[PDB]
Formats: structure tokens, C-alpha cells, sequence
């Protein structure tokens, strides 16, 4: 058939904001906040985003990091899953990477 069992760490998605990037911080604490999560002051433009969707042995944490697009000249929120599962991780990541009003 086919060969899987392919899967590295790496960012991938296509949410793109052309507004500046000191104003996503913002919002993004406003969305994380709003869907009952738990957001933690990191780096300078880093959060911890920690939610417990479902059951609390399966809590889901993501980064939030906002930098710059090395092929696109704009700003893209990346999502680094730290725990849970994939499913779980692009659970809650749907939520955001939509949500956010960017």
C-alpha cells in the first residue's frame, strides 16, 4: 500500500495577520482567556497556553509564539504542542487558530 509512520516536531499552519504583531499579544490573551484556558507570561512574545478540555490526565498544553514568516512577510502565530496527543493538541488548536479575530 503505502509507507507512513512519518511525523517530526515543526510548525506548520496558514493563519496569517497583517496587523502588527505587539497587537497580537493582546488578542491573544483576550481569545485564550474567553475559552476558559490558562495563559503564562513566557518569553517576551510567548504563552503558555494550558487548557483542560477533557479529562484532567488529559490536559493539553500548546506555546503561542508570534514571529515572523521566513517565506511570507507577516506574522504567524505558531503552536508547539508540549503534552496530550495529537488529537487532543488539534482539538483545542482548531478553536484558536480559528477564533483568533487576526
Amino acid at each position: 500500500g503505502s509507507s507512513g509512520s512519518s511525523g517530526r516536531f515543526t510548525w506548520s499552519m496558514k493563519t496569517t495577520s497583517s496587523m502588527d504583531p505587539s497587537d497580537m499579544m493582546r488578542e491573544i490573551r483576550k481569545v485564550l482567556g474567553a475559552n476558559n484556558c490558562d495563559y503564562e507570561q513566557r518569553e517576551r512574545f510567548l504563552l503558555f497556553c494550558v487548557h483542560g478540555d477533557g479529562h484532567a490526565e488529559n490536559l493539553v498544553q500548546w506555546e503561542m509564539e508570534v514571529c515572523k514568516l521566513p517565506r511570507l512577510s507577516l506574522n504567524g502565530v505558531r503552536f508547539k504542542r508540549i503534552s496530550g496527543t495529537s488529537i487532543a493538541f488539534k482539538n483545542i488548536a482548531s478553536k484558536i487558530a480559528n477564533e483568533l479575530k487576526l
